[PDB]
């Protein structure tokens, strides 16, 4: 048996492709993703749902992003950039990061690939745990701009998770493999994959011919995702607050956390129908709020960051040297590609071109790897 593992910047994902059928495999809390957390305690070791349950309790000793860490020297921008908003600490080993925890009361360092063997043996113990058997083929995808040192310490921390590493697929190509785009026949297909999670945004353009692939283009915003979604619902609803109360709750750490656990809630609800509403009681100085949001002011709200999707995407086919009619299929990745809005800017800007979105794109890039671990296996 050999399993496909997305291991993401946020959460990863783990499948199987078993009689004629791609089985998404739940953890052990039920849940068909997994945060690619790792946490250091005094008496233990916490990876997952059990190491994001208790960042707030022990913020320094819990790591993640680890993706963003990954085959990179210390000096690099991404490295620099993004350790700023790091409660962990990251040392500099000769040119290369480690992070650096208390764990069992004793100083530990970790190299990125080390952390991120964590992840991949908690989503290798997740396949054995369902299928009653021991899981040691693996595909593990990785994004398509990284380099040799990126690939090669992804493909390092499976080896050492015990994994025996098939094939690293870029995550683009495994979601065009679980549509079945490489089982289309003649001409030279130009497919665009449409990337967008809670943090960040990627966009690829690969060519498909009698089933082989070649990465053409990428392009994204490393920072734009259904987060910055949240902060728009969060303001809006900061301001009818102080509008009916004449009462500032944005100094409250915990009123905030509350409305915006509801703001995210509520833009799920949206994907699907066209108002959410939400009652929180006592949100603020004792002070109820009870409040709904149309599907059109949640657009209205975020109309800036959703039509900005479409800038990488011209940035990718400038790159690609294609025209937005030679794209033949455009395949939807990440949990945000289900607001419907986002869905409508790109078919629309594609002529009124369909769009491949029938897999649960959370779950996509898992899928692909999963049909390809088979394959190879
Ligand atoms: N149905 C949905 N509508 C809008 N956004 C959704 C969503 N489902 C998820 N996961 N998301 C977002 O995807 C990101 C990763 O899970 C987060 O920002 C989620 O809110």
């Amino acid at each position: 048996p050999a399993v496909g593992i997305d291991l993401g910047t946020t959460y990863s994902c783990v499948g199987v492709f078993q009689h004629g059928k791609v089985e998404i495999i739940a953890n052990d809390q039920g849940n068909r993703t997994t945060p690619s957390y790792v946490a250091f305690t005094d008496t233990e070791r916490l990876i997952g749902d059990a190491a994001k349950n208790q960042v707030a309790m022990n913020p320094t000793n819990t790591v993640f992003d680890a993706k963003r860490l990954i085959g990179r020297r210390f000096d690099d921008a991404v490295v620099q950039s993004d350790m700023k908003h790091w409660p962990f600490m990251v040392v500099n080993d000769a040119g290369r990061p480690k992070v650096q925890v208390e764990y069992k009361g004793e100083t530990k360092s970790f190299y990125p690939e080390e952390v991120s063997s964590m992840v991949l043996t908690k989503m290798k113990e997740i396949a054995e745990a369902y299928l009653g058997k021991t899981v040691t083929n693996a595909v593990v995808t990785v994004p398509a701009y990284f380099n040799d040192s990126q690939r090669q310490a992804t493909k390092d921390a499976g080896t050492i998770a015990g994994l025996n590493v098939l094939r690293i697929i870029n995550e683009p190509t495994a979601a065009a493999i679980a549509y079945g785009l490489d089982k289309k026949v003649g001409a030279e297909r130009n497919v665009l994959i449409f990337d967008l999670g809670g943090g960040t945004f990627d966009v690829s353009i690969l060519t498909i011919e009698d089933g082989i692939f070649e990465v053409k283009s990428t392009a994204g915003d490393t920072h734009l995702g259904g987060e910055d979604f949240d902060n728009r619902m969060v303001n809006h609803f900061i301001a009818e607050f102080k509008r009916k109360h004449k009462k500032d709750i944005s100094e409250n750490k915990r009123a905030v956390r509350r409305l915006r656990t509801a703001c995210e809630r509520a833009k799920r609800t949206l994907s699907s129908s066209t108002q959410a509403s939400i009652e929180i009681d006592s949100l603020y100085e004792g002070i109820d709020f009870y409040t709904s949001i149309t599907r059109a002011r949640f657009e209205e709200l975020n109309a800036d960051l959703f039509r900005g999707t479409l800038d990488p995407v011209e940035k990718a086919l400038r790159d690609a040297k294609l025209d937005k009619s030679q794209i033949h299929d455009i395949v939807l990745v990440g949990g945000s590609t289900r607001i419907p809005k986002i869905q409508k800017l790109l078919q629309d800007f594609f002529n009124g071109k369909e769009l491949n979105k029938s897999i649960n794109p959370d779950e996509a890039v898992a899928y692909g790897a999963a049909v390809q671990a088979a394959i190879l296996s």
